[PDB]
């Protein structure tokens, strides 16, 4: 469960970093 | 504590999934 | 191990809440 938990958390965090970049891109587009 | 953590991680995943959908709709709107 | 995992989950949820706020602010700027 632990490694499975850690794996899911790492995955999620990477999903989050990605969304941060997307949001950064969007802010620049709208200005 | 492990079960509370796993539930928390699931809930976080659900919030992230919703965020992706919001960002996706935004990218469609602004281009 | 669990503690550092809890820390990473809390840091991830903090980024999520922030992103939700950015998304709400974009949505008001777009349509
Ligand atoms: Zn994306
Ligand atoms: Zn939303
Ligand atoms: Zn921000």
């Amino acid at each position: 469960r632990m490694k499975q938990l850690e794996d899911k958390v790492e995955e999620t965090l990477s999903k989050v970093y990605h969304l941060e970049n997307e949001v950064a891109r969007l802010k620049k587009l709208v200005g």
